DNA sequence: CGTCCAGTCTAC
DNA sequence: TAGACCTGGACGG
């Protein structure tokens, strides 16, 4: 996921288990290298925050909860198919690499991390990565100032599409919001980053926020009420640029596609 | 059958 | 920097 996913994937966590109680262990499935989450607790529940391209989930025992434990935080970054579902315990998908298991009474449940490439990783501190700038959805004013301030940094020599991967600076940015915000401007993305942001100290960095909160705002991402297809339309409706037919791509120097309309710009391959 | 395509992380 | 890390779906032969 990108911010947005990461956002909704929070607020489903946040709804979802609202009403449920967790109990017992976390287990983690034989295949994953990411790490055993140490954790068991007779009643627990499960809440969660966003920032940028990270999710924090809490475990957070009852009163009187055994055996006695603080709340723990986990971490999470979904890489290319990370997302979380809420399933019936003995229907668990392919590729659910972590499980929490809610307590009786009523239908057993299991809240997974699913990760189909395993590209996905999550920590034990409940830490946000070092280096990560702040939430370009939640940290507006703080992710703006960051840029602003710390032009001068290597980063903002590379084309602007390059850096608004770079998530010291664009936390929660990936390539079809890097596609969409340059669509909005008509900023050419191999334009020199630092020459588009010192014309600034509705500009790039607004959008940076505003543009992923519109995704936020149409739901779904796999998290809506609407079917699995039905949500899909209404994402593949709202792109203007990503793939669309009557495009440019080309190849950034990691070789990750942009898509753009007309002027490839100066540092242009 | 085969190829190609879809965010870090780490060893050069 | 360039390759590694993975699975599956679309598409070509």
């Amino acid at each position: 996921g990108q911010g947005p996913e990461l956002h909704l994937a929070s607020q489903f966590v946040n709804e979802a288990c609202r009403a449920l109680v967790f109990g017992g262990c976390v287990e983690k499935s034989s295949v994953s290298r990411n790490p055993e989450v140490p954790f068991e607790s007779s009643a627990y529940r499960i809440s969660a925050s966003a920032r940028g391209k990270e999710l924090r989930l809490i475990l957070s025992p009852l009163p009187g909860a055994q055996p006695q434990q603080e709340p723990l935080a986990l971490v999470f970054r979904f890489g290319m198919s990370g997302s979380f579902q809420l399933v019936p315990r003995e229907e668990l998908p392919r590729h659910a690499h972590l499980r929490f298991y809610t307590a009786p009474p009523g239908p057993r449940l299991a809240l997974c991390f699913v990760d189909i490439r395993r590209f996905g990783r999550w920590d034990l501190g409940g830490k946000w990565q070092p280096g990560r700038g702040p939430c370009v959805l939640q940290e507006y004013q703080q992710f703006r100032e960051n840029v602003l301030r710390n032009l001068a940094d290597k980063a903002f020599d590379r084309p602007i599409c390059e850096a608004l991967l770079d998530q010291r600076f664009f936390n929660g940015i990936g390539n079809y919001l890097r596609a969409e915000i340059l669509y909005r401007l008509k900023i050419p993305p191999f334009e020199k980053a630092r020459s588009v942001l010192e014309a600034l100290q509705p500009d790039l960095l607004e959008l940076c926020h505003s543009v992923p909160k519109e995704v936020v705002q149409l739901g779904g991402r796999g998290y809506g009420s609407e079917s699995g297809e039905e949500d899909f339309a209404a994402f593949r409706a709202w792109l203007r640029c990503y793939g669309m037919p009557g495009m440019s791509s080309l190849q950034d120097r990691h070789g990750r596609t942009i898509w753009f309309q007309g002027d490839p710009g100066p540092l242009a391959p």
